[PDB]
């Protein structure tokens, strides 16, 4: 596993590339969790989308990618689709564990 | 952070959530470095988006999403946008610095 600079043709790069990919594969696995997690402190299943919460997370992870060297509108649009497909499926947690 | 199971509250739950999110936005903002590197070994524009290299990305990501219990064609979804942002990207930084 090379560094960028030390990579001597496109397979090193790749071989980095599909690391992170699986780390972002990963990571998303593990949100699942927490979100599954998250369906116990909602009374029920209108309170689960909370959008004030979207709208405040979602300037926060634009801010992040500016602070990573990347423009913001773009991961800020990522954003807004993984918390829409945890929502959904937090949902469906919900009403197969409470109804 | 506390594990899924130790959480008291949506607190707990987000401060969980921020952590995950912010190492997705970190691992964004190091795959950068790579797709920016990988700009000096295409000899040509032409030689970047490399179609063969998207097609075989894609089902492999597909897979590893199964494999961490999520949503194949919804993880496949994300990485078509995420792989597309970066070409645009690198084709930038490649006319930007002419590798
Ligand atoms: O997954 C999230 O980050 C989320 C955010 C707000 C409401 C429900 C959720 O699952
Ligand atoms: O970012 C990528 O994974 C990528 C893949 C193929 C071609 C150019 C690229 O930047």
């Amino acid at each position: 596993m090379k560094t960028p600079e030390d990579c001597t043709g496109l397979a090193d790069i790749r071989e980095a590339i599909d690391r992170i990919d699986l780390d972002i594969v990963q990571a998303l696995g593990r949100r699942m969790d927490y979100v599954k997690a998250a369906s116990r402190f909602a009374a029920s299943e209108a309170a689960i989308p909370a959008p004030e919460r979207v709208a405040a997370m979602l300037p926060e992870r634009a801010r992040w990618a500016e602070e990573n060297g990347l423009d913001a509108p773009f991961v800020e649009g990522l954003f807004a689709q993984i918390i829409h497909w945890y929502i959904a499926e937090q949902i469906k947690y919900w009403r197969q564990t409470r109804g």
